[PDB]
């Protein structure tokens, strides 16, 4: 448990080891996931379009509305464009959400950078 950092995301990066901010961009985002449903299923899943590495599944309920976030790391930002397209995948009987976690956060962020 811990989290936390500083930086920023350039436009280009050298051959250096993965940033603290770099890390956020080859994330995704996805939702609506069934009541059973395990990592696993997620990572195979998700397997189609590239390699995962972790995935952080939210169980802890925050808002009243009954839904469920997860969170996947793709070996690249490039092999996320493929997941977010998955969406509508009938997953375990219940379809799966994706979308670009950063799309959710540029927005927050003021129209320039951050």
């Amino acid at each position: 448990g811990s989290s936390g950092s500083s930086g920023k995301s350039p436009v280009r990066e050298p051959v250096d080891n993965l940033s603290p901010e770099e890390r956020d961009a080859r994330t995704v985002f996805c939702m609506q996931l069934a009541a059973r449903i395990r990592p696993r299923d997620l990572e195979d899943f998700f397997s189609a379009v590239g390699k995962v590495r972790d995935v952080r599944i939210i169980s802890d309920r925050n808002s009243r509305r009954s839904k469920g976030i997860a969170y996947v790391e793709f070996c690249e930002i490039q092999s996320v464009p493929l997941a977010i397209g998955l969406t509508g995948q009938r997953l375990l009987g219940v379809p799966i959400i994706v979308q670009a976690s950063q799309a959710e956060k540029n927005r927050l962020s003021g129209p320039s950078s951050g």
